[PDB]
């Protein structure tokens, strides 16, 4: 795990398209993560 730290504004999507994943992937590295409700400061594995 890469870790991440959200920003204002950052959605998984944007994140997962940035760095080339797929979302489905970003998902399988976080343990149920709820993406429509992030927290400014949350910690997200990214590879
Ligand atoms: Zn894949
Ligand atoms: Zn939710």
């Amino acid at each position: 795990c890469t870790t991440y730290t959200i920003k204002s504004g950052d959605t998984c999507y944007a994140i997962s398209q940035a760095r080339g994943i797929s979302l489905s992937d970003f998902e399988s590295w976080n343990a149920g993560i709820d993406c429509n409700n992030l927290q400014i400061g949350q910690v997200v594995c990214v590879s």
